[PDB]
């Protein structure tokens, strides 16, 4: 009667079937590295594999700040120098050494190729490297990554995952089963996305969050 | 030819400017989920439907008031629910701004609304009476109406909050993504946080769902 057990059991499973309240969720928080494009025109060293410009230091530096209090049990990254800077300073703020696995790397566009760069339509998938083999690829680093991280002594193991975003929007997309373009987002730089993970199943939790950059200068947004 | 960087940002740049980065004239809008009303609270006190919050969802409301205490705001706009409003009022403190309602924020008509039995149906089966695209509809016209009634902000970004409820939310946000129920397959945490980025009547999705500020609470206000 009343109907009010009916709506809250579902509201339960609802929950459940995207663990939250769940027993034994870890989480993954991936981030896109910080701005290594400004002055990218004069750049003087492997255009390619820039470090962050001053821009980007801002940026890295206030996201820092906004995961230093968060418990944190490991922070990855792929080996570009535009995430190894951003990861390590998120890094130093808990301790923790930044580990590199190139699995996290962006999708291999045009430019690697050689090619010049085009402005593809909306739904057009504008990268030489096959989505199946992008996301493939981020599951397996982020499995390994969560694996490769020991029990928090208590409460959410939770491990910092730095990469690019192409990469990260394929594998979020990937995860909900939606192919290039239906998660039609750039996630912005040092945006924070969060995966829930239990056993076989990752769950996207959140997308793309930058608002530790709301209150920043003009020069660093 | 060459070297590549300079087609590389162009095309960059474009991209950008799709999604609105990098543009100017942007205001952003702030979509939260309310906080807890059901899963903390042992008995109910008022209308089993529309509840105060918890103690859970006071907790919540505290930290993302205090998390939001430090972003320039210009407005707060909020569903009628008592759950909405009272996580609104904890956010529009911390700036001396009015909560504002507008009942076209309000949650999907659910089964439970009609007198009947809640089901929890199969990924992809839009579980509401309420039809999918007249939900979109109004919490679009909502949205676009709490912009206009916010005064421009005297430097940097307007920003408005508007407090609302997970599948009206998730609906305006596949909705704007040209995605149907299901596609987006999410529950926005409690006082969880997404942004719209909104230039000239036009609403890009910009972040989905940020509950982080509850990463450090206590593990019963998560
Ligand atoms: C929503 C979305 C659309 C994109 N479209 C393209 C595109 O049409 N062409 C391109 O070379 N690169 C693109 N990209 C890649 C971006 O322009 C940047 O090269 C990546 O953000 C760099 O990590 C797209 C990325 C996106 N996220
Ligand atoms: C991804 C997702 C799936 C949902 N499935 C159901 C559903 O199958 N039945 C229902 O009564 N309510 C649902 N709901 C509604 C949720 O249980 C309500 O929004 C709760 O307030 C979220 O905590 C769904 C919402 C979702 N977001």
């Amino acid at each position: 009667s009343d109907g009010r057990e009916s709506f809250l059991e579902v509201m339960r499973s609802v929950y459940e079937r995207y663990l939250v309240g769940v027993p034994g969720v870890s989480e993954v928080w991936l981030i896109r590295h910080a701005d290594s494009y400004t002055g990218l025109e004069d750049y003087d060293g492997d255009p390619r594999d820039p470090a962050l410009s001053e821009k980007g230091r801002a940026q890295a530096r206030l996201l820092a700040a906004r995961l230093a209090g968060v418990p944190l049990h490991g922070v990855w990254a792929s080996g570009a120098h535009r995430a190894q800077q951003t990861a390590s300073a998120v890094a130093a703020e808990h301790g923790l050494r930044v580990r590199t696995d190139a699995r996290l790397r962006e999708v291999r566009t045009n430019w690697d190729d050689g090619r010049p760069s085009e402005l593809k339509p909306h739904g057009v998938y504008p990268f030489p490297e096959p989505e199946k083999e992008v996301a493939e690829r981020m599951r397996t680093a982020v499995t390994a990554a969560v694996a490769a991280t020991p029990p928090a002594p208590d409460g959410t193991t939770r491990v910092a995952v730095v990469g690019h975003d192409s990469a990260l929007v394929i594998l979020m997309g990937s995860l909900m089963n939606l192919g290039w373009g239906q998660l039609d987002m750039i996630l912005p730089l040092t945006s924070v996305s969060v995966l829930a993970v239990k056993d076989e199943r990752m769950v996207v939790r959140s997308i793309g969050d930058a608002t530790h950059l709301a209150a920043a200068p003009s020069d660093v947004i």
